[PDB]
């Protein structure tokens, strides 16, 4: 228990017995305004939908075996995984977890367990309202959820009492974290894309504000006419009435203007609003914001000038986005965390990565090729294409 | 940084997606661990401790290797020598000591507040088989030109991205300042001194009535008996951010890390000329950077400092999604050749012997 | 007051009774780094090592 190197930090940063916030207030404010942005909201929604589209299930561990949950227990846990509680289904739980991971870089849940250790419900916890406590060796002991007046205390998976099989027999909570450079994981150091998209967002907002201000305050006129002082008190009105009669629907619409005996001047007012919104930098900031989140700009919907120079089609981009961002970035952390904190050893929670619509054509195309190879067993052919062993 | 962070995250995720396992050494045999010991080490290799899985360990190791060019870990060992836990160490907070011959004798982990000492793999007491029987630590270093491997000479991409990053930051700061500092108007109107104290207000009221939503929007502006002047203001902000040099700095920073700019999502005007398509770039990035840059060092270091001779930690390259189509095609091609044995065909395409 | 966020942003400027002059400044930094010679030197350096 004392071998953990993490004790170097928590004796300095996080005094024992004092609960401290998981995230700083600035991060919470940054996350709050993101949902109201015409660019960041789209990326977050795209990630959430794509992640929630994937089903999972409870299966046997392929590497470590023995002493796992029986078929009955796995089927019982399946029900909880499909209907976590009375308000949310599995898809909504995935959506909330994806948003938490994308914004704050960590997710937490509360798990309700019956007397014999079987789970019956799961609840999500809002990162902004969560605080945690540490012992002197650096392991989390209690999760504090709520505010100063209204509070609820939850014991961590480590300190909860367990049966002889090592499973908790009382309510507990757990959290997942994304590593960083400094080594330590449970400290108040985060790893989220929102760290690095400050200047692009600020410049985008400034440019759009300038565009709106110019739109709402620039005079809407087309001609500027000037006249001399040597014009009577009535002839001046006559001139303007003559010019006004050439408006559409007037008595002299479409005719010429003939002014006799005055030196009237006339200048055109070219109000050029074609670059009101600063197209080029405004597009560059959007490109940068989309890039930092690891979403190809083609999928988001914003235009780009080099679509065919890199991506031959749309389907290749759809496939690459999944395989390069969704699989290693979002599915794997949730999978590993849930497998660590819900299932006993010898079992695992597995995402069904091979039923995604984006990969239906590719799987068939590759499978039709191994049909010709003959120096490989049928079981190996099934395994390489994602099918289970007979 | 809006550019360097993306590269670091890309490398971390890509190295994270690859698995490993404990296998047998093809070259040296006889002293290898039994099957039971291999399976025991397998469990530690999947769940190093109570707060990390294998993927997170890979991510932290990749970030350390990229930023500092060296990575270190702590290993906990039981009485009989078998491993039971692994912890990563923060490179910034690590110090090391040497003897007079130059071998590392102790690792000092801590800071001005708390300190901890760890015995190195060399100085730790060992059993008859040479495996340690007490907690220890080890570190991996990327070679340099001079050849003194354990000394304070580093080899990391961040050595050479100083000027590009500085110029990028300067240009972006100028762009940010200019948007706030520039007046937002389009007309500049001047008038003479021979306008009374009231007609001066009347003129501007007349001009203001042509605003959208006004009483005379869209009408002409008629001014009598005074020479007013208009000057259009062309507030051209289309080059506020210095597009060309800013793109060049990003290209240089992406290049120094060995990441094709196509995969990063940033702009490049000549994709088809070099980057024929997305899939070829995805394949090349892996094969040319990830395999010789990040997988091999961790593989070799863990094999040297954890497994006994005769066994090794092996990464699984061929199972990565990016290489499935090519693997299948090449496998289907060899099906026609007949002057090669079946075992050789299996060996070439990545399958083990029957 | 015509700055962004000011009390009169977006409106015109009406100066009465003075001959104020206004000059536009174009700070053209699109060739700050001398793109062409720098690229040529980079190509020459890369060539001698034998790297496409």
């Amino acid at each position: 228990p004392s071998a953990n190197p993490a004790k170097i930090f928590i004796r300095r940063l996080f005094n024992s017995g004092i609960a401290k916030s998981v995230v700083s207030y600035s991060n919470v404010m940054a996350a709050a305004r993101a949902m109201e942005h015409p660019v960041v909201f789209r990326c977050l929604d795209k990630l959430g939908l794509t992640v929630q589209s994937v089903k999972w299930y409870v299966g046997a561990d392929p590497d470590i075996s023995g002493t796992g949950m029986s078929a009955k227990e796995r089927k019982a846990l399946q029900q909880v995984l499909n209907r976590p509680n009375s308000a949310m289904s599995g898809a909504q739980l995935r959506y909330a977890a994806t948003l938490s991971w994308a914004c704050f870089g960590r997710m937490a849940f509360k798990v309700s367990v019956m007397g014999d250790g079987s789970v019956n419900a799961i609840w999500p916890l809002g990162i902004p309202f969560l605080k945690q406590e540490f012992n002197k060796y650096g392991e989390v002991t209690t999760f504090q959820y709520g505010d100063e007046g209204n509070r609820e205390s939850i014991k961590s998976f480590y300190s909860a009492a367990k049966n002889e099989k090592g499973r908790p027999i009382e309510n507990y909570a757990f959290m997942i974290v994304k590593p960083s450079i400094n080594g330590a994981m449970n400290l108040d150091v985060q790893n989220t894309p929102l760290q690095a998209v400050g200047m692009p967002v600020a410049l985008y907002n400034g440019l759009m504000e300038r565009a709106l201000e110019q739109c709402d305050g620039t005079p809407n006129s087309k001609w500027f006419v000037t006249a001399g002082r040597d014009i009577g008190e009535v002839q001046s009105k006559e001139i303007k009435d003559g010019i006004d009669d050439t408006k559409p629907g007037g008595d002299s619409a479409g005719e010429i203007i003939f002014v006799f005996g005055e030196d009237v001047k006339l200048q055109e007012i070219k109000n050029d609003l074609s670059d009101i919104h600063s197209k080029i930098p405004l597009d560059d900031q959007a490109r940068t914001i989309a890039g930092n989140f690891g979403i190809p700009i083609a999928l988001l919907g914003f235009a780009a000038a080099d679509g065919s120079k890199f991506a031959s089609n749309y389907d290749e981009s759809r496939k690459a986005f999944f395989e390069d961002t969704i699989e290693p970035g979002y599915l794997t952390p949730m999978e590993d965390g849930f497998s660590m904190f819900l299932c006993a050893p010898g079992s695992r929670v597995i995402f069904d990565r091979d039923s995604i619509p984006a990969l239906k054509k590719s799987r068939a195309d590759i499978a039709a090729v191994y049909e010709k190879v003959t120096f490989i067993d049928e079981n190996e052919k099934r395994e390489v294409t994602g099918w289970p062993k007979k």
